[PDB]
């Protein structure tokens, strides 16, 4: 996250770390066995991380679940990141609680204009390179589609949306990926892509989990 505040322990209780030796991309709880990320984040021997604040130092709140199973989007493209979203089933039930909890799924979209949290361990510079090693958080609204398919033309799909500032200086990162957008209280989106980070008139794409909704009920009712 570029130009955020450090969230406070604790306090995103539905932010994942997914870890293979080292964290790689964000995640979201969605129920006590489930985690929806970024198909873009797909790798084997993945391990769930929940609770966690610093992820460099074991602080109290932590749970390390393996995977069982990952669901890739059936119709995820890796060039246009077109469906950019995956499912992750966890081997045991996490242990939910105040500061370990799920996030609500959608039932309608998030407009243009809704103020949103976005959360991660991703970089902090849109030059160079800094790992937090603690949680941050941005507070950023949704953009028009008009906007962003003005920003990135060609590129922006119906299973995407815009959030952040056309000025720069505020976005998410590499690191963030895969990781929540909520907006009122519930999951609006993923961090999928952008052009750099916090760059002037690129602003973050994401994917639009309203679009996903009895795709994801309908996985984790079979599986
Ligand atoms: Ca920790």
């Amino acid at each position: 996250i570029v130009g955020g505040y450090t969230c406070g322990a604790n306090t995103v209780p539905y932010q994942v770390s997914l870890n293979s030796g080292y964290h790689f991309c964000g995640g979201s709880l969605i129920n006590s066995q489930w985690v929806v990320s970024a198909a873009h984040c797909y790798k084997s021997g993945i391990q769930v991380r929940l609770g966690e604040d610093n992820i460099n130092v074991v602080e109290g709140n932590e749970q390390f679940i393996s995977a069982s199973k990952s669901i890739v989007h059936p119709s995820y493209n890796s060039n246009t990141l077109n469906n950019d979203i995956m499912l992750i089933k966890l081997k045991s039930a996490a242990s939910l609680n105040s500061r370990v909890a799920s996030i609500s799924l959608p039932t309608s979209c998030a407009s243009a204009g809704t103020q949103c949290l976005i959360s991660g361990w991703g970089n902090t510079k849109s030059s160079g390179t800094s790992y937090p090693d603690v949680l941050k958080c941005l507070k950023a609204p949704i953009l028009s589609d008009s906007s962003c398919k003005s920003a990135y033309p060609g590129q922006i799909t119906s299973n995407m949306f815009c959030a952040g500032y056309l000025e720069g200086g505020k976005d998410s990162c590499q690191g963030d990926s895969g990781g929540p957008v909520v907006c009122s209280g519930k999951l609006q989106g993923i961090v999928s892509w952008g052009s750099g980070c916090a760059q002037k008139n690129k602003p973050g794409v994401y994917t639009k989990v309203c679009n996903y909704v009895s795709w994801i009920k309908q996985t984790i009712a079979s599986n």
